[PDB]
């Protein structure tokens, strides 16, 4: 879980998002109140990836006006032949930041 | 030139679509009726990229089941330093599927 903040700043974040009310209402308790994401997924009956996306989308919007998550995921037009190596490169760039020896 | 979609095939696509009815209604007249997307953009006050996003959103669900696009996009975790070269690789794959000299 990340930090939480007030609805005033929450409004600033969701004003940069054209998303469904579901995403906004999750964030309203998750990163405004500071409620656990695991239980939030079970209560609403949403998927884990959907709940985590609501946290990420809204929080990153506020972060975009301050300092965002420094994680880069490159998406480009490339054939499936390139995807062979892309599978490996996904974990390999992670390994570049990781110090697991 | 693409194709139109009857309401039966439309229901097949939009059932696997997690989008607001606003985006669905775009494709309801754009794809179902096979109508120009630029006119609908001006009618709803939407951007051209937003309208075509709704076209592709519903169409991609049908594409995944039937026959997808010719342009593939790979997603890999990689830093922006690598993206310097990935930008040229993206243009190369686009030039692989488009015969230009």
């Amino acid at each position: 879980m990340k930090k939480r903040l007030t609805e005033s700043q929450f409004q600033e974040a969701i004003q940069g998002l054209e998303v469904g009310q579901q995403t906004i209402e999750i964030a309203r308790g998750v990163l405004v109140d500071g409620k656990p994401q695991a239980t939030f997924a079970t209560s609403l009956g949403l998927t884990r990836g959907a709940v985590s996306q609501a946290v990420h989308r809204v929080w990153a919007a506020f972060e975009d006006k301050n300092l965002p998550e420094g994680y880069a995921r490159v998406t480009a037009v490339l054939p499936e032949h390139q995807a062979y190596i892309v599978r490996k490169w996904e974990a390999d760039a992670k390994k570049k930041q990781e110090t697991k020896r």
